[PDB]
């Protein structure tokens, strides 16, 4: 068999998978209304780059391959594209990445931030540089200013594109770049994914985590978890509060660091509250650490005097029947007006761990393995082709990867071109649904 015969074959296999994986992909987001949020937005959106990879830019990129005599300038043309249509895809993917750092691990300004109009926009600013770069040649920078007669040149990619646009330009700024900023996300969103739990990380779940000042549920601005600093109608003298708590010009904006110190601050102020108050300190002093922050949490919700009326369940604390107690605890207004946090707060009371926080996590832990998935895939369909052209430029003298393999690195960067919406969003419950509803109906 043909070693060039079996190119052709591979990436048209692939070609064809890329459309009907990623048709695929854009179908279930027309279908479910619960998949119709922003962040699929972007998959779509890489959905559709993905789908011209496949129905362009992969036969483009045959064409560059067999060396025919073309118009220096129109065989230019076809190899800007498949650079076009293949930067679209990774810059489409990073806006996922993104996407999902802000909506993980600063959710609480995720909706006032990536709104519809702003995704859509971004989208644009994609495509826009995706164009930028990949036309680059035309404008000049390329390999035609001076076998197949004049003006003619045989259409290989390397007979047209130069070689230090290729590295300096393309690879280090629009292949290395990108990764790059996508192992950080990883990265980070791990490190949210795996935090150690504590009273802060178990308030920041329940009440939220603001590093600016907002004004709240009646009009007063805070910061941090739920920390008032004035019922004063200024911004000026919210901040003039902020900055002699805190130590520092602030401008009305605090690190996380800076907000612990805050919540600590009014943690000690609950406990001397509940100390003396005479209904709750017997419970209190009997108690366990992690225990005891599930009353500090139930204090900052209602205050103490509500706390104080749930005589018979802060009767059984003491005497440490758990469950009996969490029974009666679930009985309350309490429960029924805010269930989530009380569910949380009661098997706190329980079990004396931190379960229920933890399994708010494991929706991160998710995340984190779908960023890591993608990922790796990209960095081992990009670098080897790269990789091979930094060595092809930098050393021309030494040994060469051998045909087969140069070739496959081709076959390897349009997999995940083409792959990656599908992934991700294959391992998410809804979409996964989905699929299976299409499949056994409008294939059948
Ligand atoms: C968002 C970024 N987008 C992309 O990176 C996309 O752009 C395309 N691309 C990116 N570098 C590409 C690239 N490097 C050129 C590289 C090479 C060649 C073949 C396979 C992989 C890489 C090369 C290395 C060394 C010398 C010249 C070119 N060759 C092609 C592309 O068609 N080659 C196929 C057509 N040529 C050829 O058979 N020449 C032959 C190869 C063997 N000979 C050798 C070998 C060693 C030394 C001298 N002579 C004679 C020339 N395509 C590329 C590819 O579709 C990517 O997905
Ligand atoms: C599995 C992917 C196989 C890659 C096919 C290949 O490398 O073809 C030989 C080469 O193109 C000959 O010039």
């Amino acid at each position: 068999i043909m070693g060039s015969s079996v190119y052709i074959t591979v990436e048209l296999a692939i070609a064809v998978l890329a459309i009907l994986g990623n048709v695929l992909v854009c179908w279930a987001v027309w279908l479910n209304s619960n998949l119709q949020n922003v962040t699929n937005y972007f998959v779509v959106s890489l959905a559709a780059a993905d789908i011209a990879v496949g129905v362009l830019a992969i036969p483009f990129a045959i064409t560059i391959s067999t060396g025919f005599c073309a118009a220096c300038h129109g065989c230019l043309f076809i190899a800007c594209f498949v650079l076009v249509l293949t930067q679209s895809s990774i810059f489409s993917l990073l806006a996922i990445a993104i996407d999902r750092y802000i909506a993980i691990r600063i959710p609480l300004r995720y909706n006032g931030l990536v709104t519809g109009t702003r995704a859509k926009g971004i989208i644009a600013i994609c495509w826009v540089l995706s164009f930028a770069i990949g036309l680059t040649p035309m404008l000049g920078w390329n390999n035609c200013g001076q076998g197949c007669g004049e003006g003619q040149v045989a259409c290989l990619f390397e007979d047209v594109v130069p070689m230090n646009y290729m590295v300096y330009f393309n690879f280090f700024a629009c292949v290395l770049v990108p990764l790059l900023l996508m192992l950080g996300v990883y990265l980070r969103i791990f490190l949210a994914a795996r935090r150690q739990l504590n009273i802060f990380e178990m308030l920041r779940i329940d009440e939220g985590l603001r590093l600016k000042i907002y004004k709240d549920t009646e009009g007063y601005y805070t910061i941090g978890i739920g920390h008032l600093l004035t019922k004063s109608p200024s911004l000026n003298a919210a901040k003039s509060e902020l900055d002699k708590a805190i130590g520092r010009n602030t401008n009305g904006v605090i690190t996380k660091d800076e907000a612990e110190k805050l919540f600590n601050q009014d943690v000690d102020a609950a406990v001397r509250g509940i100390l003396r108050n005479a209904k709750l300190k017997p419970v209190y002093d009997s108690l366990d650490a992690v225990r005891r922050a599930a009353l500090i949490n139930m204090v900052f919700q209602m205050g103490e005097t509500g706390v104080a009326g749930f005589t018979n369940s802060l009767r059984m604390l003491q005497q440490k029947r758990w469950d009996e107690a969490a029974v009666n605890l679930a009985k309350s207004r309490w429960y029924n007006q805010t269930p989530n946090r009380a569910k949380r707060v009661i098997t706190t009371f329980r079990t004396g761990t931190w379960d229920a926080y933890r399994s708010t996590l494991q929706k991160e832990v998710h995340a984190a393995k779908s960023l890591a998935i993608i990922v790796g895939l990209f960095a081992l369909c990009w670098l080897p082709l790269h990789i091979i052209n930094c060595f092809t430029f930098f050393c021309p003298d030494c040994s060469h990867a051998p045909l087969w393999l140069m070739y496959l690195a081709i076959v390897l960067s349009h997999t995940n071109s083409v792959v990656n919406p599908f992934i991700y969003a294959y391992r998410i419950r809804e979409f996964r649904q989905t699929f299976r509803k299409i499949i056994r109906s409008h294939v059948l």
